[PDB]
RNA sequence: AAAAAA
RNA sequence: AAAAAA
């Protein structure tokens, strides 16, 4: 009557956690990013960032004063009202690093939140200062600077590590979130980079340890996934900018540099540059100041001692002045106003309302790419415009990228090997190109491989 | 009543030069390139170059067995047979280097000619190459064999220089013609680069000496001036693929190398890096072993003595099965085949004509771009289709150009001062973007800057 | 941005 | 691909 059929072993399931994934905001778009991880009924928010562009499309702005419920409906900060939903309480905001589309929703939506501010040295000097431009918002919460390669248990069920990365700015970190059933990895703005011009390579040996210690879940950015191959190194950046600046038969001629305040690599680059070329450095504009003060005051840079540093507007006009009547052969400005922000540096010169003046011959270094949105555009149009009238000469995009392309996505999924997939930080055509490079490495879309929107909870029961 | 006052010049001499210029081929599509510079009654021609994409519309064309009337209406060749309206005398066939844009046309063209052919010795090498090959035309032209640095004297009046340059190919030179009335530069395909991986720095000293013993007309590629700054060094090139090649988290995968085979700075590079990664470098492809093998015969390059180089169907066929059986991750195959060319052996791998087999994770680099005309698009797409579904990761467009870029024609022409300037290589368009260059630069179009097309000779006179 | 092809 | 603004 009766015939044995077979016989299956059934595992142990000595620890159940119920993981939370909530995207916030950037996952609709590029720019103001917020994910929150839940642990059963503990919540870790990662990074309150800003959309700067839906900032620029209304003239009468000053986000300073603009409160952040007018900001949400304006698009440019998280709508993190959904947290009122989400079941748990949040105990930490950590920040992977220094960029506005990480940080600069903070002085925003951060006091609202009976939790810690997490971020690297240099994250958090620069979060400091952003709530300090801002007496609209009293944002006093706990700041605390955790170093790469270091833990900091949160909950006696929860602690948070820092993985040392490469990107545009300095001190970038993964985050990995341990829980009772894993490691929920946090990977957003990162790029691999095996000869970075400043920090230490990533640890890539301790992600195939996560990898093999386990991850229920990897959220990472989709910003490049799909450009093929893999992100060119900042040696790259590096060696075309040194053969601008150096390999020229026009040594005397006047050369400006321009580029990110916050891409110390460069900057220190372009510095050590300038001391070959037997021209003084002098770094001009607030945010030049600021920043490159920041990284040399914590000692991520050094600097010669005839480096110049102005963030004035009389001592950047009197620096300017004394080039003009010294020679501009005889200096390097590296100057804010890449991408022709009114009032940086090189828009006023643009402008002429400067002591320096623009000839023809004279070599504008934009070590940047313009960001491909058209109110960006149109300002970089209007300076180019102007700077070319005036008989300038335009090296642009003397840059590379400061995320991963897909055969880095490919490795990093190699190495942590992670059971659910994630993609963020960016539109859902970003997070297309995502699905089909992870579907080419076993996942599978609604199954252990998942698109959200902004305001989605994705559960998953980890047995 | 009414006066004025004028003085009347003299009409003695304080003998008569004429230039002419005469476009035949390449001034308005890429390929096919062909030059005239006539001295009085004396023709010197620069480049008998083919057009490739013009016989690859036509379905299985043999251009070996074809009249030279026929490729003319093709359009796939210069339409010389404006040369029996010109006032002169062929007196020499100058080719500035070896790629077929530049000497594919010779076995159709030059025996019309009462004329030796000079040439670099490899450009010579890679000639009498292209003549052996051709079933036609009975080709019997003496080949010169001149060297960069290097001047012949072609008439009573008229001598020719050879000035070293950099390109995608060795032993590319400029060309100076010095006549009584001052020099005529031709400068087509042509890069500035101060740290190449092969040969030497362009000779700059000369550049200027020849600008200051008088220029009457440059004529000069366009091919790049609407690209911005200056061409990145092959350096980049070299260390893009150097990164892509060793750094990596999975040494021991199949990796397969694809590159230009006259391209032999890059396939130099590979060789070494393949001596880094502890495997066996295999060159593999009929043109790989021609051009790489006449390069190490001439002392162009040197070569480990593991190499192993296959150009026969059956040398290739084994040598991949002998990867197969060996094991993939102790070899780099550097092949042919960047284009999709049908017949290439990247190709016949894709088609699974071969004992190797791809499989998921082997690594497809490209260190080509995809030239920019629909046929050899449709073929790389169904050649990068193939691998795709085979399971590959492909790494495009690991590679820099071989063409100089705006700053570099702005910093050329500030160098050779040239009278007149003259675009060619290129459509109408690229010497749009040459001659916005230029009038920058102070030259005026139809007055000291000439758009020619195809079939017109510009005359040039002495004041 | 000018091949491949034995 | 996330600014500037003494
Ligand atoms: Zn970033
Ligand atoms: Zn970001
Ligand atoms: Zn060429
Ligand atoms: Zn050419």
């Amino acid at each position: 009557h009766h015939h044995s059929s077979g016989l299956v072993p059934r595992g142990s399931h000595m620890a159940s956690t119920e993981i939370g994934i909530i995207a916030v905001g950037g996952y609709n778009e590029m720019g103001r990013n917020m994910t929150a991880i839940r642990v059963n009924e503990d919540i870790i928010i990662i990074d309150m960032g800003i959309r700067l562009d839906r900032v620029q499309i209304h003239e009468d702005v000053d986000t300073d004063r603009m409160h952040s419920l007018e900001l949400i409906e304006m698009g440019a900060i998280p709508d993190d009202t959904i947290m009122n939903e989400v079941n748990g309480n949040v105990r930490a905001i950590v920040c992977t690093h220094g960029h506005l589309d990480h940080i600069g929703a903070i002085p925003k939506l951060a006091h609202r939140y009976a939790a810690p501010i997490i971020a690297t040295p240099y994250t958090t000097a620069l979060i400091k200062h952003q709530i300090d431009s801002e007496r609209k918002f009293g944002v006093k919460n706990n700041i605390v600077a955790l170093k790469a390669g270091e833990t900091l248990e949160i909950t006696k069920d929860i602690t948070i590590e820092f993985i040392n990365t490469q990107h545009s700015i300095i001190d970038t970190v993964f985050v990995a979130i341990h829980t009772p059933s894993g490691a929920v990895v946090y990977a957003c703005d990162f790029k691999f980079d095996r000869t970075p011009t400043l920090g230490e390579v990533p640890d890539f040996d301790r992600l195939k340890e996560l990898g093999k210690e386990g991850v229920i879940a990897l959220i990472t950015e989709s910003t490049n996934a799909g450009r093929n191959g893999k992100t060119p190194s900042e040696l790259i950046a590096h060696m075309m900018l040194k053969d601008v600046l150096l390999g020229t038969e026009e040594s005397a001629v006047g050369m400006i540099v321009t580029t990110f305040a916050a891409h110390i690599a460069r900057v220190n680059s372009i510095v050590q540059f300038a001391q070959e070329m037997g021209r003084i450095p002098v770094l001009l504009g607030r945010s030049m100041e600021r920043y490159v003060g920041t990284a040399y005051q914590l000692g991520y840079i050094d600097l010669p001692e005839n480096v110049e540093i102005y963030g004035s507007r009389r001592d950047i006009d009197n620096a300017l002045k004394k080039i003009m009547e010294a020679g501009k052969d005889k200096y390097l400005p590296v100057m804010t106003g890449h991408q022709g922000e009114p009032g940086a540096v090189l828009g006023r010169i643009a402008n002429g309302e400067t002591p320096f003046k623009v000839e023809t011959g004279d070599r504008i270094i934009f070590s940047a790419n313009v960001i491909p949105n058209p109110m960006t555009q149109a300002n970089r149009y209007a300076l180019e415009t102007k700077l070319k009238m005036k008989g300038a000469r335009i090296y642009d995009n003397v840059h590379v990228s400061g995320h991963a392309y897909r055969e880095d996505h490919w490795e990093l999924l190699r190495m942590l090997k992670p059971e659910h997939v994630i993609p963020a930080h960016g539109t859902i055509q970003m997070h297309s190109e995502y699905i089909q490079m992870a579907e080419d490495a076993g996942y599978s879309l609604g199954d252990t491989l998942h698109l959200l929107r902004n305001g989605e909870e994705l559960y998953i029961e980890e047995d």
